[PDB]
């Protein structure tokens, strides 16, 4: 058996890797490997030629189609095979093998280094947690101030161990924050409190330097964004596609639906159709990777492609998220009642189930490498010491007790100029 | 035009609707959707039966088919719908439309919450620790004034500062909780004994924020139950499947793989083999699913019907997981050679591209479900801060020492209204 | 072509897989697995049978063989495979291929080294850095006695807070365990010195406390006890062989040269061959794996069937050592001048260096699993809570400075006899 | 007896000993010295002259074989005794014997200076943090002061009942250090700013003991390069091999052939074959080991080279490690039905087994090397405690400030031997 397929340029699905008198010699690739595998248990010859316009077509408006499926309409080729996306469009007019492989849309992004985040000191409790910590300290001299006056102690005659609640109040902070001399109340009551307040203290303190200990050990390579939908809330980064592309067509078409409401579509034709579409968008894949690469920016396309992309970019300098995504799958094309079709596909199924294709999957996109796809941070930070920038906060937390010891020494002379009452 | 249709009772995809005397007379299900969605666009009426042997179908030793498949096979019926799963074996014997829903083995599992516990203070040591430790404290604190008594220092006669039977515990404990301050102790005996203490005390102080710290920085496990690839890895749910089901046949068929990487699969059968199968598996899937409801168990099925049973439990008791088990999905089948296989996949196609497949889909397995499927928060708690409901414990071990301090009104008010007065 | 083999049972490397008709009629295992690797590509058609004694053989008084060597030397069968371990007095009778697995004396044994130890908390510095730091405390105490004598502050004549050298050596102790008061140093060199001997503590302490908290979180991981000579240097743990096997005459002719480079071959021997070998020694492999399991004991024997027994117990109760050995292997035995022995040669080497064998080695040895093979402790860890047994350490510390202050009180008892006055 | 014997050069198997008229007489090394073990029992002796061309090269494209293989092939040489390595192309031609030592891919590295680094507890803050935190120490000490000169307490003027201008510092840092004793301020301004700096203090000290204990628990992980698989999934140190080399080769079978499920032979080849190969490799072993020896870099070569190498390094300045390796081995090779394979394989065997192979090559790979050359990393325990060269640091730090008051102790004996008074 003969058989003469025709073929479309793509990485990695497709490619030319021998010539001979400027001529495509040998064929390599994911839907070659394909090819391949069934040619050795069909037994059929294969003649492989490249579609002249470099495109899969469309229904032209005399009702023919150019480009790959054209060469199928016209049965100028016997079986055509690419990086094709299984549509309903196409399937009128030729007919299509099972889905060997699941197609998915996919983003590119640059990677970045780690953020220096402000408040790392403030990390270890929750936010209300101080306000917690801060209204007990404050209960608890109210509570040290009250007990004072229902149960009070035997002191010098005359003496400021009767405390006011201003002395009584600095003997808890004070303690709290394990500083300050021996504690003047004497009473049972009074010392048992303090010392279940000292239990508690010395517990939180504790636990600050326990928890604190594990921000410093879990930052690392975990941080990223990882999905559609953060892509489409964030407004930093900006995000297109190739124009007049079936990804840009298959976007706008899911956008602009009023009844399907997942708004994450929607806000994406909403950034992409900015300008006529010309602000985000760019005429080529590798125009698109290159300004990824070099530039703020993020280009949707096949995911596939961008994995692969991801995998073989030799710096590690992309990654890339992936979606679970249905309605569409790569697979093989034929000439409309082609026998091969009730041929191919059970063997199609056989590599699937059997996980034969996994192997041929693997040899091109590769389950570990050196670029981890789904992560993004300065992979070579195992740890460090703590910068100027990044304990900032704790030096912003004293200049503004500071500020208000400078303001309360400034307002106690105001008050001092209040009516000559020194 | 009119069709003949056979079908399989089957959950969501195929179940009754109406009954008279007794008996079923309509049916409805996502398949039945998909089936109303395709007639309402062609036009054909349909008749529906349910297969005689109430199952999928299997060859039988002569060569011959069984089951709906079997009702194909002899022409017995038009067209076959159910979920009836896409397999190389059955495509060499009826012709399969393009899949129109995705397959993927599944688990459903019983839910434990990630709260914190309640008394996440105490773990640093255990409970006959602390109170070896507080046995420690009295102990040492009536050893001080044994080891008083005989030594005393040339005190200045009648002074206060002079080593009471009282404030000996208060120096021992305010010590002990780093705050005491200074000690009125000279002799060498005690001061000895003093600074013994203060290691003793700087030791236990320090082993406990060192295994506080220790107990916080093992947090990575809240994420160990969030997929396949990871219940593969615990061993404290057993998990199993229906025997002799095509569920079972997978996991054998991947589990024997010479030569995949996912070990996962040889995990899952070197726990569903035990004991030839009969140690974890189970006859229905009822009792697969209440045996997780009822007990320590995880079940393995179809993720399409597991969801549906997480979705529909009355109690929202389970959560399910699901790994991207592509490479197969659910079709419409039809004889050989017959022209509407060509016209229906058309037609799926079109209702996946429309996104109607998606509304379809939505009236079965709602994205805005009753209650949460899936999590109990995320990640999160593997990266968290202290929230105020993790330090509870030690909020109420003060609110124990105020309590205490204050019902020491009713000891000493009283008393001193007693003791003569005031 | 047809070709008898003869086998020899032993697992993994050749089993029974079905008594047929009560006969051993099918078999399975690595060496069969081999077998038909090579038949499959060969074409020849083989049948098997087992030696009738069980036994490999040995020349016996006549210069005959027994066992599967006499089986060849007798020419009843063609092919012999087993577990069959190539030496060159076998090779005298009988050709062998070229040797398909490297052979290996290895050891089983039972999960060990419980994790309960009572200096844990002592381990964060070095026992030599302990009495460095004590040193320093004394110097400093010296270097603080001495500063203050070359000049004095502004004292009060006669006052008790007065700094002779037992004040100043308590106030260098109390300061650097956290427990001073005021230090009445007013002289701007012993503050300077007191103010760094304040910042050397605080370091010291942060740094036990973070040493601490390494060793907590990074302790139980790593176990302990990985080689076969350590394993022969220690006598706690009786360990032996099966008596007369090839394993013992082994390592009996290591043993017994004194010109041995390594004395460890002896130590061993002087193991096994105590009460004339049966104070160690089991008549029977499952003898031994089944005292190895219920008892304190260890079994020495070929590595790849201790690994298989160790991968197969259900409980992974036992762990093994890797030790890397040569000098024998095993092969397939042939009848003298055979053809066949370049040909099977020519394709054993061609799956190894193509890496084919290798997928059938990881049949039978899983490279992973559900449990470690030479992880050996028992972790007996799950909360990581401190218990009465380990922090056992830190109560004996403080009773011994108990006991110094009990003595202490006693001995002035005996001075004070004695003192003139007290 | 005699046989004529032909061989190749090569470190330290084959080089030449002593010439006589130009021409080799002599040869040495640890084949000759298996040779001679070998000629001396059989008692044949032997002319050994080098192959024309120098290697092991595959044969022509006409079939024929040229190299050390072709001197056999064409007989014109009884036996063939090199670095010559079995492989399935060989023993099709030539007969090979059991190999007498096991071959392995090794790699050799240079090894650090092994760190002598002080800057042990200065890590957790950065070299600028500790001077921001010193600047800001003085500026509080001065900022009290300044705050103290506006409003005083309403006590008496010009004595310690109002702030001195010296004790403002020693307050601030003996406060800061936890050391501080009683604030005597009072005021409203001031009890305000103490209690910010007592929140400052604790904040930075707990954040000192939290970056310690990170770097020290990210410390005790990552130091690992003890393997092939650890060298090849780190990305730091580059490594390569010679090009058109069975060690090249191996590394790109292991490397493409998709069954070797293991990533490290991936990982290799995906660094070896930079930019076409022509990055990362060398077409000499010499200008290997001097890349090793004068640049960062790893050579990848015959482990028993390497490591005759790294022990005759007179230097002791490379370490070297090596792979578990089978599949491969060094064989004597002799004309294709050579009567005496039988012979020399048995003869082979024995020496193996008597242990006289250990004797015989301990002659050139010594146990007792003048060199470590086993590891990259310390052999202390798992854990690891800290130590008295680790901490040596802070006792330099704790010498300043001794050296400083000893100084300054000296400088007040002018003061006050100068004014007359103190």
């Amino acid at each position: 058996v003969v058989l003469r397929v025709v073929t479309v340029l793509e990485e990695p699905f497709v490619m030319v890797s021998e010539n001979v008198l400027g001529k495509p010699k040998k064929y390599q690739g994911f839907s070659i490997d394909v090819l391949d595998a069934l040619s050795n248990y069909l037994g059929f010859n294969y003649e492989i030629y490249v579609a002249p316009d470099h495109k899969y077509g469309s229904p032209q408006e005399d009702g023919t189609w150019n480009g790959l499926v054209g060469e199928l309409v016209f049965k100028r080729a016997d079986i055509g095979i690419s990086a094709l996306t299984i549509t309903p469009d196409r399937e009128n007019v030729v007919d299509f093998t099972t889905r060997y492989m699941d197609y998915s849309v996919g983003v590119l992004l640059r990677r970045a280094e780690k953020t220096v985040d402000m408040f790392a000191c403030l990390a270890p409790f929750d936010l209300s947690l101080w306000a917690c910590i801060a209204g007990t300290v404050l209960l608890v001299g109210l509570l040290v101030y009250l007990l004072n006056w229902l149960n009070p102690p035997r002191l010098q005659m005359g003496s400021m161990t009767s405390t006011t609640l201003y002395n009584s109040m600095w003997f808890v902070y004070g303690s709290f924050v394990q500083q300050g001399g021996e504690v003047p109340y004497t009473t049972l009551a009074t010392r048992m409190m303090m010392g279940a307040w000292w239990l508690f203290a010395l517990i939180v303190i504790s636990s600050y330097t326990a928890n604190l200990a594990a921000f410093l050990t879990i930052t690392r390579i975990e941080s990223s964004i990882q999905s559609l939908q953060d892509l489409s809330k964030q407004t930093e980064i900006p995000y297109g596609t190739v124009l007049d592309s079936a990804v840009y067509e298959h976007v706008r078409m899911k956008g602009l639906n009023p009844f399907e409401r997942d708004s994450m579509y929607s806000q994406m034709w909403r950034m992409i159709n900015r300008s006529n579409g010309s602000e985000n968008n760019v005429l080529e894949s590798q125009a698109g990777i290159q300004k990824v690469k070099y530039g703020n920016y993020a280009f949707v396309w096949d995911a596939a492609v961008l994995e692969y992309v991801a995998i073989n970019d030799p710096d590690c300098s992309f990654y890339t998220i992936g979606n679970t995504v249905a309605d569409r799958g790569y697979g093989i094309a034929l000439q409309h009642g082609s026998p091969y079709r009730d041929v191919f596909s059970q063997r199609i199924l056989e590599l699937q189930q059997n996980g034969d294709m996994d192997i041929l999957k693997h040899k091109w996109w590769p389950k570990n490498g050196q670029c981890d796809l789904y992560s993004s941070v300065d992979t070579k930070q195992k740890g460090g010491a703590l910068d100027i920038k990044s304990f900032a906060g704790v030096f912003c937390i004293l200049a503004a007790g500071i500020v208000l010891s400078c303001f309360i020494a400034m307002l106690e002379t105001w008050w001092n100029k209040r009516k000559g009452s020194r």
